């Protein structure tokens, strides 16, 4: 029996939590239909039993039923690649890297006291190359079918719209059309409804880092 550990909302220990890492793995396997049990771990107050497995209190964990519990995003979805292979969600190499430096541009832009400082424009600098990718290679990052690359990429996104958003009023510039499309498909998919924060969660995650 496939299980996985992941951080719940932050002051309700019930509630999914908001990490892009765990949301990437929770992504996989709904996509993959693989079922699973998800355990809520509250990071603030974690319980022994996850200690004695997660010793480092490392989230997300998972359990693919060989008895073992394994962290680590990138290692967890190769891990269940390997073991359900059909949908097929493996990346080509050659995109595996695109959007890859969106997260931390758009964290350092967030967390910036100083609006001229170019934080803006590197998270642009950013967006854009995303932006001529998909122009070239849509509707996902390897084109037609949805694979790990967009699993890994739509998490970070949706921190990236709603926290800059909430915390400074700014948008993806609407002259990056693809982006735009690109971000309306992967947040209405059904996995993807199913397994992010609500907004008022994600926004209190981020509230004490800000400020
Ligand atoms: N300033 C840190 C924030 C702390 C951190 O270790 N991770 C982030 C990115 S996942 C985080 O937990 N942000 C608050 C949240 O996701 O609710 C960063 O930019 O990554
Ligand atoms: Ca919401």
């Amino acid at each position: 029996g496939v299980e996985v550990c992941v951080k719940a909302a932050v002051g309700h220990p019930d509630t999914l939590g908001d990490s892009p890492f765990s949301q990437r793995v929770l992504l996989t396997l709904e996509e993959k239909k693989v079922p699973y049990e998800m355990k809520l771990i509250d990071v603030q107050n974690k319980p022994d039993w996850f200690l004695k497995i997660s010793p480092e209190g490392k989230v997300p964990v998972f359990n693919g039923g060989d008895g073992k519990w394994i962290p680590d995003s990138d290692v967890i979805t190769q891990v269940i690649e390997e073991k359900y292979p059909t949908p097929s969600l493996v990346t080509p190499p050659e995109y595996a890297s695109v959007g890859s430096k969106i997260f931390s541009c758009f964290t350092t832009f967030l967390k910036s006291k100083d609006p001229n400082d170019g934080s803006e424009k590197a998270l642009l600098t950013e967006l854009q190359a995303l932006e001529e990718h998909l122009k070239a290679h849509g509707p996902f990052i390897n084109g037609q079918n949805i694979s790990a690359a967009d699993l890994s990429l739509a998490p970070k996104l949706y921190h990236l719209q709603v926290a800059l958003e909430h915390f400074k009023g700014w948008k993806i510039p609407e002259d990056l059309t693809n982006v735009h499309a690109y971000t309306e498909a992967l947040f209405s998919r059904e996995s993807f409804i199913k397994t992010k924060a609500a907004k008022e969660h994600l926004i209190a995650g981020w509230a004490p880092k800000v400020n």
